[PDB]
């Protein structure tokens, strides 16, 4: 493998699609940002951790720019009302197998899957009802 | 509507597919659990709160168990040999449209896809390289 | 999809049935009023929670009100006379799964069923003999 | 006369019924019991006290068994693995007649009839929702 | 019944109606918005719970968006120069009948009708005189 | 003008309205009462006050009585037998147009409409669901 390489995060349908490329190593931790400033960037982050001595944990971290009256390039304040943080923290038991965490990827991309219930609520600004 | 449905978290192509469903709003935490002894099942909650004054934020967490029975006091019982955790907490502007919010959907569901630098390198039981 | 709706509380006939509807669901116990004065309503709680690490126990109430007038100084108030406190409490291990649940079920139906020796018991003012 | 005898607390159809029979009446507790091993047996009790001066209580109690065996040194034993324990409590003042506990019954049986929100949350693993 | 249904809030004679739907039900709490940011949403939400011994209180909360010269989809601060806040509280004794809540009703629709005092005031931002 | 007029609080059809007119001005809270003895009138008050540097605020309160005649000291006295409460304050910015107000006139309307889920859960003595 290799696979620290550039990837489609938001599918448009190949037009307008978000394609976020490597940007940063340091320290073992692989960063990707989309071609903009870094106020206004998609950026994705990924490491990995044996948390104890049982536990191998994922921290995966996404960053995702408020789009509906951006001004590209611009200066806009505060920072915290133009952007979207997502924090995942995957714990997986050192015994899991290849054959294990496929499985656990199934479920994750289940849990986002179009129609499912919680993206549908985060996508219509709900909770659940 | 509601959107508070069952559906299937893990796809194994209509045979062997993990479908939850709605099981427990007490305390504002709504909750889904598969067809299991609740020793066994998969668990998902999630639940929404005005964070900040300006914020709105989604906790969702998922249980994956790895299903086995054991034998205590020489009688068998239903068990999880272990279990997986994913903790996700997403945080949203109040400022965010519709439309912004179904831009954080495609983000996430773009993350997981498969063949993308994040699901393959958890489904390897590997780091980002 | 819910299950805190509203139900049947007593049949008599299609005529003279006593409809319990959801009136609140505060802290995790979720509560049934009839219709008409809060005074002179039936009343059923139920709630659920992990009474210790193998077990759940359900904690159901019901309230069955002797409908009555109140006449005090020539003001009268619609009241209830008395009334009979159910109070059940179900405890369930972990492992149970949904067929053993099922057939909990099936054996509180049993118990009560008419004709049994419980409810004729009740139903008559008696006691066993 | 009398209305302590056998009766079935589990219908299954016509087989795999669980019949309960009288076993012991000491101190006003009256004792249903099902056959075979005492270890794996279904029990039943009841009795009716005065509680307070304008009411009588009634206090059934139902253990519902999960059917095992025990393997210890190579010694097998028919045990219950585990069991449910049903504990409930009716008051009714003195001033009830006949009709009143007739009520009170049907309150009963209607609580737990198939199909309504309770006996359906609990032969489900569930809560309210 | 099952009255948790969208409603229309604002009735500008079926163009440029506001529509507020079901989006959250956590802890017993109905709430309903309109399709916008929740920054710029029309909300409503509605609880009761029995206040003390006698009464029962409803809760009942609306929030209105300033629209004259609104950015939609827009962040505009301060929060509290662009939205009104309604807070009623209803108090009702135990012994109001279905038909002592009807009055109550009207007496609330009339209070608000047009032409009348209260509602022309309001609507001019004036006081009494 | 002079917006301080009678008008009809509860409208039942020309026949057995209940119309209330305005009584005291006194301290700045404007007060309408029905033509009823004090103890048996219904009674709305209305006040605004500028309630911080960028916020007017009305108060707005309405009393439903239901009326009886007591016995006292063997003397039959008209008394209400009971009061129902409203008790709501609206805060409007100082920067809301007449047309920004309208609106909120509006909403407040559509919200307590005949047919609409609050208005329908009040007359039925019942809770949102």
């Amino acid at each position: 493998a290799s696979n620290f390489t550039q990837f489609v995060l938001v599918d448009n349908g190949g037009t307008g699609d978000v394609t976020v490329a490597p940007s940063n190593f340091a320290n073992g931790v692989a960063e990707w940002i989309s071609s903009n400033s870094r106020s206004q960037a998609y950026k994705v982050t990924c490491s990995v951790r044996q948390s104890s001595a049982q536990n191998r944990k994922y921290t995966i971290k996404v960053e995702v720019p408020k789009v509906a009256t951006q001004t590209v390039g611009g200066v806009e304040l505060p920072v915290a009302a133009w952007r979207s943080y997502l924090n995942m923290e995957l714990t997986i038991p050192i015994f899991a197998t290849n054959s294990d965490c496929e499985l656990i990827v199934k479920a994750m991309q289940g849990l986002l899957k179009d129609g499912n219930p919680i993206p549908s609520a985060i996508a219509a600004n709900s909770g659940i009802y």
